[PDB]
């Protein structure tokens, strides 16, 4: 393709590596995509509302060219979240007055939703992240308070895998979530997934976010959440990592490109989070960055409206950054 080598051939005996897209970079960025990843995961064109607007009306047009695009080119796909609290179109919550939806609707339309969409790739998709983000941030809160627990009920993620292991028994399915490692949030996740196991929901593995920064979490704290998790035998994947060059609310918003400070910190940061994933691929089976190069990015909107961020190894004009080398696999 050039000159540096291939970030997914050199963890081809480890674990896979994928970005996140959106059709908009196939057409543009496509070369460089089937160069660097193995995996990929639609950003937010296989969410809820961008697959099925309307009740009756599913629009596949753009999931369809991103499965298109990786089965063709031998990249795997992951399906990413059927059950989350956002980005799920109000009908879905609603009955025809306009109130809500009943637990049978809920349950009837939950059904139809993940045949149709989980039924569509079959076969096609190794992994799926069927329920995201269930667990509340809140220390003394266990379930987050979405209206899936409330009109479906508290069997709602146990229904949500019992349904897409139906559409696709080969299918792996994940329980998917954000701030992961943070110990008080770590050890809920973990007695979820363990609850659903002991209950014999299908839940194959567990998807560590990996929205982090180049200030934390440490190794011990990242460490100690991936044997946690693994300790439950599913297999664990890394499926939306990112490293922020800003805090939680964090108040700089001058920079126009990351400070000497952050891009040192970002290159050992990144050498040191690879270096781990390495000493556990046999529990990590494939790594996702919530991305493809610094000229786009999430976080450039979020959490703070308009302010760029530069979270990925490559930069701006798709070139390696100094992190890039330091993350190259051992094969």
């Amino acid at each position: 393709s050039t000159e540096i080598p291939s970030l997914s051939a050199s963890y081809a005996n480890s674990f896979k590596i994928g970005a996140a897209v959106h059709t908009r970079m196939l057409q543009t960025e496509g070369e460089f995509i089937a160069k660097h990843y193995n995996s990929v995961t639609a950003e937010n064109q296989m969410k809820f509302e961008e697959v099925h607007p309307r009740e009756h009306e599913y629009t596949f047009e753009a999931a369809d060219e991103i499965v298109d695009f990786a089965v063709a080119r031998g990249i795997g796909v992951r399906g990413h979240t059927l059950v989350w609290h956002n980005q799920t179109p109000a009908w879905m919550f609603e009955d025809a007055s306009g109130g809500t939806a009943s637990r049978e609707m809920m349950l009837s339309r939950l059904k139809q939703h993940i045949d149709t969409v989980v039924g569509r790739y079959k076969d096609q998709i190794y992994a799926w992240d069927v329920v995201n983000e269930a667990i509340e941030d809140k220390t003394d809160l266990i379930m987050r308070d979405t209206k899936w627990l409330r009109l479906l009920g508290e069997d709602y993620l146990v229904q949500a895998f019992n349904m897409a292991h139906e559409a696709d028994p080969n299918a792996l399915l994940f329980y998917n979530d954000y701030n992961e490692t943070d110990p008080v949030k770590r050890e809920k996740i973990y007695n979820l997934v363990r609850s659903l196991l002991d209950q014999g929901a299908p839940v194959h593995g567990i998807g560590m976010q990996g929205h982090w920064n180049i200030h934390g979490p440490s190794m011990d704290e990242i460490r100690q959440a991936i044997e946690r998790y693994a300790s439950l035998d599913v297999q664990l994947h890394v499926t939306e990592l990112d490293l922020s060059v800003f805090r939680h609310e964090d108040q700089r918003t001058d920079l126009t490109e990351p400070t000497a400070e952050m891009a040192e910190l970002q290159q050992k940061r990144y050498e040191d989070i690879f270096g781990l994933f390495r000493e556990y691929r046999s529990n990590i089976t494939s790594v996702t960055f919530w991305g493809v190069a610094d000229n786009y990015t999430w976080l450039d909107n979020f959490p703070v409206r308009g302010r760029k961020n530069w979270p990925f190894v490559f930069d701006t004009e798709l070139q390696p950054k100094d992190s890039f080398w330091r993350i190259i696999g051992q094969d």
